[PDB]
């Protein structure tokens, strides 16, 4: 229960309700470190470099410089901290840039802000105006009462809303308390009622009502009092808490970092048993020498991660493919490279929700919207026969609906809650013949052209029904005194029942086809006395027999490439699902029409009290119930179509999709109807362009429309995935590098593998000399953008995980081994290792990985830009003149010498020609296309 008086302003606006303000920062101040270091620190590879730096606080574990290792543990929580900083205040900034509109407030007598809004205050809302609060409608503009709210983006239903004031309150200006239920998550349900004096209740519904991103129409104003605010909404009661999303290419960098650790345990477990295990302290060796060959890699590899997540965010916001494109979680940019289910919705994500009447179809002739001169001057004609045929079809069109239109200064707007009609008498008026004021209470209809001005009054109206699928009414024309039962509804129920034609079904099937959602149409002559008859009473009497003057094809539009969007989208291997919250003949048409469903195909359904097509009831009913068999059946399905469906069991689609396939699942939509499926996914994508953009406010990504989530997946996730996987495959290739010289130094003398990089050569290794080529990596693509379109099928080969899988990571390993081991001996061989030729002997392994390193990044670049040539250049020029003058005491040597250049070109280009030979066959024996 909730009572609410709009005229004891202070109580509600001090306390005792939630604020109209929104949150989607996730982090407050107060609990900024804490939320963000225990989330931070459960995976493997960042508590062990946090256990390494901590490490050398002991003084028995000092490898050296602190200098070194409590640096870049710095480093990565300032960079940490910066990014879900930064992240936080842009949430907030995108947060209040909507909550600042302002609502004309009957009591406050001055605009306010939506923030400041309260519960319980007078809201008078225009009609091209967003509704901000659970609105109750208390008073109409129009004599009747009746309001049609647009609820595009509240669910995803397609058609207007009919709600009709409180009819004892609308003639009151006084105060009057609300007195409604407690919330719930029924977005379909609403219980209440409105007290006013001398205990007069009154029964509230769902009939009289407005909710959080629906949008008014059917008036010019509407004085409402809000009821439900801030977290209290029908709206974001359907809102799932969003939870921390990490990539799956941060689990398969988890799950190599455990075996590299386990790998260079085992190593050092050998340097130390191999030794002799002398010093008497075992446990004191094996740890320091696991400190020194695990402190290079596990902290490169954070910093290389998120300053390569915040290139890939800053590269995907400033693109002019996709303008007005907004990143809002950093984290997870490369999982839009492996996605392979995708959940979309259809109103506003495939639709644009502004259907109009394309084809008109009579006597075996269509006529569409090109060519619509001949229709027009047919119906100014009005005041052979496929003429007066076709003026009596305009007739009907204008008619047989139930549009109430209002009147302007000019443009007159239509109202109706089938919008199937709006797009009706728009055809009608764009022929020629504009419908007019209509009572619909008394019975009058008005009409006219570029002739006089028409006049039919109606005599008696049957409602549509949604298990009838019919609409006829019976109209006389004021001028000819004529009675005409005029009615139609849908192909099915009239095939049987309207005349005994022959040519229907064959074009209701071709234009079905088309995913057009066809009416076919009748008409019946009258006069008086049968009327009569009829008057005196079932509805076998009202249907006789009908003449067939032909039907309407009315389509769904599509938003901007919905159709090559789905094509590749689906040539990509991602099987594309379609949940949405509005009714299912529609939900059809617009798969049939986006070829969602192709030629032939046939399609199953299901609805409980190859393709798919499932009720919500039964889709919620199966995962409640049977998940893994019909899971099991619908994996193999190529699409699954749901209707009806609330944004439980999308979020539940995603979450069930996620968990038995263990894969990634991509959510798009917009609206709050399709909010918790976009939290729950692997991958949220909101969508913006009208006045509700709150699943964008609420997701990981935006884009302004369906057809930019081609580039935002195939191209942009693709190459973020991509450079990725390389990207840590030459940080822990470096790592592993130096442990294996400094672990064969170990093995050729027993002293230790320590006293080999001292001082500022390992510091400079580990953060100087190396950091540069791999964000070189970082800015490197294998395809264009422009061909992005033509081959899908790349999308496909990386389903796998060849990129980070344990066979690769075991062969970059055996190729640390390898090439660190020629690196050390040849070393030894060409310096000949003693106690004073140490200095050359390192030397000449430092410089080896350095070239070596600047090399193997010069081998595996795509294409060359101007930010990689430079880059690889700069580091080595770095080096070159950072030998002497930085160092000047370590690594000392004559280095002008004929005999130690060759002795570097060998050594280099024993350890390069391997991976040269390797990748040369594998592309001479696998060609890229
Ligand atoms: F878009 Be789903 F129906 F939540
Ligand atoms: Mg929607």
């Amino acid at each position: 229960e909730r009572e609410i008086h709009p005229d004891t302003t202070p109580v509600y606006d001090r306390n005792r309700y939630v604020s109209n303000e929104l949150s989607n920062a996730k982090y407050n101040a107060v609990t900024f470190v804490p939320t963000l270091l225990y989330e931070q620190f459960k995976f493997f590879y960042n508590l062990y470099f946090l256990v390494v730096a901590l490490s050398q606080a002991v003084p028995a574990l000092r490898i050296g410089y602190l200098s070194s290792y409590i640096v870049p543990l710095a480093f990565v929580l300032t960079v940490t901290m910066a990014k879900e900083a930064i992240d936080d205040i842009q949430r907030r900034r995108r947060d209040r840039e909507s909550n600042n509109e302002l609502y004309h407030v009957i009591t406050r007598n001055r605009s306010i802000p939506s923030k400041d809004l309260k519960v319980g205050d007078l809201i008078k809302v225009h009609k091209g105006d967003r509704i901000p609060a659970d609105l109750v409608l208390l008073q109409s503009s129009e004599p009747s009462g009746e309001s049609f709210i647009k609820t595009d983006q509240l669910d995803g239903e397609t058609d207007w809303k009919l709600r009709v004031a409180c009819p004892l309150t609308q003639n009151l200006i006084n105060r009057i308390s609300i007195t409604a239920s407690a919330p719930e998550k029924s977005i379909h349900k609403f219980l209440g009622k409105v007290t006013y004096k001398d205990s007069t209740s009154n029964p509230l519904s769902v009939d009289n009502t407005l909710w959080a991103n629906t949008v008014l129409a059917s008036s010019g104003f509407c004085i409402a009092c809000v009821v439900y605010t801030g977290r209290d909404t029908r709206q974001a009661m359907n809102t799932t808490t969003a939870k921390v999303k990490t990539g799956l290419l941060e689990l398969e960098i988890n799950s190599i970092s455990k075996i590299l650790c386990a790998c260079v345990f085992a190593l050092s477990i050998l340097l130390v048993a191999f030794a002799g295990f002398h010093n008497d302290d075992w446990y004191i060796d094996i740890l320091r020498y696991l400190i020194l060959f695990s402190t290079i890699i596990p902290v490169s590899l954070r910093v290389n991660l998120d300053l390569a997540k915040s290139v890939y965010a800053h590269q995907i916001e400033h693109d002019k493919t996709i303008p007005e494109t907004i990143v809002r979680t950093s984290t997870i940019p490369e999982d839009l490279g492996r996605i392979e289910y995708l959940l979309s919705d259809k109103t506003g994500t495939l639709t644009q929700n502004d259907m109009q009447l394309k084809k008109i179809h009579l006597g075996t002739v269509s006529y569409t919207s090109e060519t619509l001169d001949i229709v027009s001057d047919y119906v100014q004609s009005l005041v052979k026969d496929m003429s007066f045929r076709v003026r009596d079809m305009i007739l009907t069109l204008a008619i047989c609906h139930n549009v109430t239109p209002t009147f302007e200064d000019d443009e007159l707007t239509y109202q109706a809650a089938s919008p199937d009609e709006i797009a009706i008498v728009k055809f009608t008026e764009s022929v020629g013949l504009s419908l007019f004021k209509r009572d619909r209470h008394s019975i009058s209809l008005l009409h006219e052209h570029s002739g006089k001005t028409l006049n039919y009054e109606i005599l008696q109206v049957f409602p549509f029904n949604s298990d009838s699928k019919r609409m006829g009414i019976i109209v006389r024309d004021e001028q000819l005194d004529e009675y005409w039962f005029m009615q139609k509804g849908a192909d099915t129920v009239m095939s049987k029942i309207v005349e005994s034609n022959d040519w229907l079904e064959e074009e209701t099937g071709n234009m079905a086809r088309e995913g057009l959602r066809t009416l076919v149409i009748g008409r019946k002559k009258l006069n008086k006395k049968i009327y009569e008859q009829f008057q005196k009473e079932i509805t076998k009497y009202l249907e006789h027999d009908l003449e067939l003057l032909g039907l309407t094809g009315v389509e769904d539009k599509l938003q901007k490439d919905v159709k090559s969007s789905i094509e590749l989208l689906r040539n990509a291997g991602i099987k594309i699902w379609m949940l949405t919250g509005d009714k299912v003949e529609t939900a059809r048409c617009v798969s049939i029409s986006a070829k969602l469903i192709s030629r032939g195909q046939y399609v199953h359904t299901i609805t409980k009290v190859a393709c798919l097509l499932i009720d919500g009831e039964s889709l919620g009913m199966f995962l409640k119930h049977y998940e893994q068999e019909f899971f099991d059946v619908v994996v193999h399905l190529p699409t699954v179509i749901a209707c009806r469906c609330t944004p439980q069991q999308k979020a539940d689609v995603a979450l069930v999709i996620r968990k038995m396939t263990g894969k990634r699942v991509c959510c798009i939509g917009d609206g709050g109807n399709d909010v918790s499926m976009i939290q729950c996914a692997d991958v949220g994508v909101g969508i913006v362009g009208k006045e509700g953009k709150q699943a964008s406010l609420a997701a990981d990504f935006s884009i302004t429309q369906f057809c930019h989530l081609t580039e935002l997946l195939l191209w942009h996730g693709r190459n973020s995935y991509k450079r990725s996987a390389k990207l840590a495959q030459f940080v822990m290739h470096r790592g592993l590098i130096i442990a294996i010289c400094q672990a064969v130094y170990s093995i050729c003398s027993l002293f230790e593998p320590i006293a080999l990089y001292q001082g500022w050569l390992m510091v400079g290794y580990a953060t100087c000399y190396t950091m540069a080529p791999v964000f070189s990596l970082t800015l490197d693509h294998d395809i264009e953008e422009s061909l992005t379109k033509i081959y899908p099928e790349l999308y496909k080969e990386l389903t796998e995980g060849k990129s980070l899988s344990y066979k690769t990571f075991f062969v970059w390993v055996l190729l640390s081994l390898f090439q660190g081991s020629v690196i050390q001996l040849f070393s030894q061989a060409f310096t000949s290792l003693l106690d004073t030729d140490f200095t050359r002997m390192v030397a000449i392994s430092f410089t080896a990985l350095v070239v070596n390193e600047l090399i193997m990044v010069a081998l595996e670049i795509y294409t060359w830009n101007k930010t990689m040539l430079v880059t690889e250049i700069a580091t080595l020029l770095f080096y070159i003149v950072s030998v002497p003058f930085l160092g000047d005491y370590f690594d000392l040597g004559y280095m002008t010498t004929v005999n130690y250049y060759a002795g570097l070109l060998v050594i280099l280009l024993i350890s390069i020609f391997p991976v040269w030979t390797a990748k040369a066959i594998y592309r001479r024996l696998h060609p890229p296309s």
